[PDB]
């Protein structure tokens, strides 16, 4: 049985820049709300000359869900590139305290440590512009062979399909999993994210080069190009072996073939800050998946984490996220 | 018209903040409460075994002059960060809030300070500090007509550890004093003090510095004594005003014999205490800087300290100007 890993996450390693703006700033800086908008160095420059004073926290969307798994009990590894600089020093900490295995090396120090401004607004959405700098390296020699053989899921970043190499490590994996009887994992990150790419995840579920995908409603409408949500999700049902559908407050939907698993969101006191919330969705899920747990305990452990995550400035937990789910009868 | 406030010096440091439980300060000798100088060996040791953490632009008087911009003064920076992403966020994080900052970096080595500050359960705060570029603050980054043009120059304590800092601090002294401005500082810790007691009360007693900022530890530390009335009887007789802060039990105002004592906020929970010595010394300095009672100045800083310590990061993220209204202080 023993298995190395429970989940390796394979994503764009970012430091998140994070400040609190009006609603208008977002209008003025032509920021599109509520997404991931990607930016060159001069707009990073002119952006940041922009922001209020800031908070720095180790981020990137897959890096965020290694670390929820890890912090449930679970055993995470993550592949994802920084730059030999301050910024990567702090990323490559904050991963590895949490007791995730991160080996991947840095190759220089330019282009620089990929850095997200996330403005979060006063409903505690947030907007994301992000500077890719040493994610545009990672490529197939980053794929740790013996790590994908050995971790029961790999799940990465449909974000992944921006820079131009990082598909090429993640069809590696997809093989290296696949050939060693292991299941394969996407989100599709963000709704444009989905816009720009939406043919290649189609294939990638429909060829079988990944079994369980992730998505929330804006990105399931996106992939099938409606405004009609019983039609992406039947839609997705028949693409992928398993989907788990976010709804925000509404909750989860898990789907496997014709099984439907709704699940409940838990009782917020107030959404401080919405990031991470997919991120952690899926650290819970993938731990129940990965501990054998029904599919609908594997919903409420992703309910869970969410729900945690967004109740904090951070989009990783820093509460003990185990106690959470002893606290909650899930265990 | 006067183009500053309030200009602060000190340390410029950038925060790595993690929540731990209380036997990590003892297997790890940590002197809880207190900042706890380390070299770089230290630095890299202590961050293999700090969990998790989030960064946020610090220092004692970087801290405090954010606060003054924060409730609607203005001020002034002199602090020393490197050529590197860390003193990039110090710079911004400063210049974003408000803050006239200008002083120039002097290279890549050594890097910009860093302190690891561990955060226990209680809501106490230990500080672990490298103190990096700082070792290069000196005369040479006193900017003279900002601290001719500033109602109040203050300064760190915690100045006095790295080597020339000092020297820079009595240029500032000299300056302000000659175009009628007034001098204030920090004892900033209670270590700090034990290891400059004699150089501070000099300070004080020469009349370089005008209004001294203290803890109680801080004030039984200067005199050692454990006798707090003495503490306070004393600090009276050495400088012109003295702002003495009780944690929860508020602070104390003293010039000559007069005496204001103010009560703390009401808080929801103390989250993280880091920062709360440094707001209070904003709310007094930008009071102070407004012509306001030596009792509403400690009502602003038990305003703007109550804030700080309910959130994480040194510096508050919420308007305290909008605070100060509503607590109708302003
Ligand atoms: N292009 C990107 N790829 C992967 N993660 C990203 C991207 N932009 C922002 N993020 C991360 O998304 C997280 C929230 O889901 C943030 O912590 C942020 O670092
Ligand atoms: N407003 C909200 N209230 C409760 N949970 C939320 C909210 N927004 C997002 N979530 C959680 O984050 C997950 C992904 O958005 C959701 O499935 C849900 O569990
Ligand atoms: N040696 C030091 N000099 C000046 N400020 C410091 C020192 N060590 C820690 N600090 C700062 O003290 C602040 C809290 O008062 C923290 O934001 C931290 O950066
Ligand atoms: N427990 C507390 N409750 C309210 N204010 C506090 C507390 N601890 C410290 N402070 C504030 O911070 C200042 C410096 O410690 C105090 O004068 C006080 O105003
Ligand atoms: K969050
Ligand atoms: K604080």
């Amino acid at each position: 049985s023993m298995t190395r890993f429970d989940v390796l996450t394979v994503g764009n390693a970012i430091v998140d820049i994070i400040s609190r703006c009006n609603d208008q700033f977002l209008i003025d800086n032509q920021i599109t709300k509520a997404a991931m908008n990607l930016i060159d160095a001069e707009r990073a420059e002119l952006l940041y000359s922009r922001m209020g004073p800031a908070l720095e926290a180790s981020g990137g969307s897959a890096g965020n869900t290694a670390a929820g798994v890890a912090n449930l009990g679970g055993k995470a590894a993550y592949f994802g590139n920084v730059a030999a600089d301050q910024l990567g020093d702090i990323f490559t900490h904050d991963i590895r305290a949490q007791g995730v295995h991160y080996q991947t090396k840095p190759k220089g120090a330019f282009p620089p440590t990929a850095r997200s401004m996330i403005f979060v607004t006063e409903d505690g959405e947030r907007s994301m512009n992000t500077y890719l700098g040493a994610c545009v390296e990672l490529g197939p020699e980053d794929v740790e062979a013996d790590v994908v053989a050995d971790a029961k899921v790999t799940y990465f970043e449909g974000y992944l399909w921006d820079p131009p190499r990082a598909k090429e490590a993640i069809l590696d994996c997809a093989r290296i999993a696949h050939q060693h009887g292991r299941e394969m994992s996407m989100t599709l990150s963000d709704s444009f994210c989905v816009d720009r790419y939406r043919g290649e995840f189609l294939d990638l579920m429909r060829s079988g080069k990944v079994d369980i995908v992730f998505a929330n409603r804006q990105e399931a409408l996106s992939l099938y190009q409606t405004d009609d949500f019983e039609e992406a999700l039947n839609r997705i049902a028949a693409d992928c072996k398993i989907a788990a559908v976010t709804m925000s407050e509404n909750g989860a939907v898990i789907l496997k073939g014709r099984e439907r698993y709704y699940v409940n969101a838990i009782r917020i006191r107030e959404v401080v800050d919405t990031t991470g919330a997919g991120d952690l969705f899926a650290s819970g899920f993938l731990y129940g998946y990965t501990q054998g747990r029904s599919l609908e305990d594997c919903g409420k452990l992703g309910c869970l984490a969410a729900g945690i995550v967004i109740q904090q400035i951070g989009p990783r937990p820093m509460t003990s996220l185990s106690e959470a789910a002893k606290q909650a009868g899930l265990i």
